[PDB]
């Protein structure tokens, strides 16, 4: 298993070499912590000010535990910085006694997605799922694996059409052929190939949770695969893929499930994306939304639409549409 896309980027180039990075550490009393915003399962994130700026700004504090993953999150941050739609680092800082370091990103203005998806037009979703795509293309083109897609990582400044990809936590370089963890992303956003012990994954992986993401946004049904445990998981995707996909995926790579496992699967008719249209959503589902979705979803990771691929899908072209009228005005 290897990539159709971007399998030579770490390869024809200190750039993924993380471990042997070299922080150049800011000075932590340029940013003061105003109010916690939320935790994560190695840090807590505050609001904050840079002093000198006053500027506000994302202050996130690492447990200065797990020192290799700190460095792969700081030097993914810094390849990608500049970036379309990747949360900015703005500084990296830690107590000098304490040793526990800080990030400091850009504060985005974000509603909640659990507040605001529900709130999304057929045209919102068009433009921030390309929003979104110009980041996956971008990190893909750098050689790197976002492995956390979902809409808690996706910040959106709604009044400001402002979309900022984040929590590059997970995040790795792809090499062709390496093997990598299969514990990442989260639940009902992890793709088949970790669900059933496929290692050498790709990109393609983070165009899977773009997909769960998608269908979440067109169906008002988040989220879409709503697993109660990571077989489960599994289980509620054969429900709409039908094993009989799976189980030539399954072929097609080598793969044998737990006989347990296998027994929770059952047998499943693949069911028509239709099944999942009511009156609530219509609005929000087009053919061609559903071509792209279809695209998306798919057992074989290989068969995905690549990012790239996926910004050149009809569901897209009122959005790029758009952008060409008003640079063609504006020139
Ligand atoms: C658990 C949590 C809490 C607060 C926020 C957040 C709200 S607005 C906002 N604007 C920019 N960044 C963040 S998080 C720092 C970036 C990262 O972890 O990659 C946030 C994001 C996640
Ligand atoms: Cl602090």
């Amino acid at each position: 298993s290897k990539a159709r896309v971007y399998t030579e980027v770490n390869v024809i180039r200190d750039y993924w070499d993380y471990e042997s990075l070299i922080v150049q550490w800011g000075e932590q009393d340029d940013y003061e912590v105003v109010r916690k915003v939320g935790r994560g399962k190695y840090s807590e994130v505050f609001e904050g000010i840079n002093v000198n700026s006053k500027e506000k700004c994302i202050i996130k504090i690492l447990k200065p535990v797990k020192k290799k993953k700190i460095r792969r999150e700081i030097k993914i941050l810094q390849n990608l910085c500049g970036g379309p739609n990747i949360v900015k680092l703005l500084d990296v800082v830690r107590d000098q006694h304490s040793k526990t370091p800080s990030l400091i990103f850009e504060y985005v203005n974000s509603t909640d997605f659990k507040v605001l998806y529900p709130t999304l037009t057929d045209y919102d979703i068009r433009y921030y799922i390309y929003e979104l795509l110009k980041a996956l293309d971008f990190c893909h083109s750098q050689g790197i694996m976002h492995r956390d897609v979902k809409p808690h990582n996706v910040m959106i400044d709604h009044e400001l059409r402002k979309l900022r990809l984040i929590d590059w936590g997970l995040a790795e370089f792809y090499h062709p052929g390496k093997e990598y963890n299969v514990r990442v992303a989260s639940r009902y956003f992890k793709g088949p190939e970790l669900l059933v012990d496929l290692q050498d994954y790709d990109y393609s992986l983070d165009m899977w949770s773009l997909g769960c993401m998608f269908a979440g946004m067109i169906f008002r049904k988040e989220p879409f695969f709503y697993g109660h445990d990571n077989q489960d998981q599994l289980v509620k995707i054969a429900k709409v893929l039908g094993t009989d996909e799976l189980n030539a995926y399954l072929n097609k790579y080598q793969l044998e499930l737990d006989p347990q496992l296998e027994a929770l699967v059952g047998r499943h008719s693949r069911k028509p994306w239709s099944k999942f249209i009511n009156a609530d959503n219509q609005h929000l589902v087009s053919p061609e939304a559903i071509d792209f979705l279809d695209k998306l979803l798919r057992y074989d990771h290989q068969d995905r639409l690549t990012a790239k691929e996926a910004m050149a899908h009809a569901y897209f072209a009122q959005v790029r549409a758009a952008e060409t009228s008003r640079m063609r005005s504006q020139l």
